[PDB]
């Protein structure tokens, strides 16, 4: 059964005006800006931007990927589908 989501896991996360984006649960840093309540720090592939999101808005990568990991004019889209698949634990900074 289903966990919560914990800091690596990978998901499309779903924004207004946006495609279902390739993007990870990130961890954050000491020091670093907590999100608000009930919201997860949101890594998004590709573009590298950060946001906060609830799980309304997060897909689990390996049940959704047949759906969503299809190539997309957006920019940085693509690029995205690359790192989720090929290095999505690495540092993006
Ligand atoms: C984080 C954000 O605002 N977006 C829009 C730009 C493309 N990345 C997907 C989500």
């Amino acid at each position: 059964m289903p966990h919560a989501f914990k800091p690596g896991d990978l998901v499309f996360a779903k924004m207004k005006g946006y495609p279902h984006w390739p993007a990870r649960i990130d961890d954050i840093a000491d020091g670093a800006v907590k999100p608000p309540p009930n919201k997860y720090p949101i890594f998004f592939f590709g573009t590298h931007e950060t946001a906060f999101l609830g799980p309304k808005d997060l897909f689990p990568y390996d049940k959704s990927k047949d759906k969503y990991g299809k190539p997309n004019k957006r920019k940085g889209f693509n690029e995205g589908l690359w790192e989720i698949q090929n290095n999505p634990h690495a540092s993006y900074s």
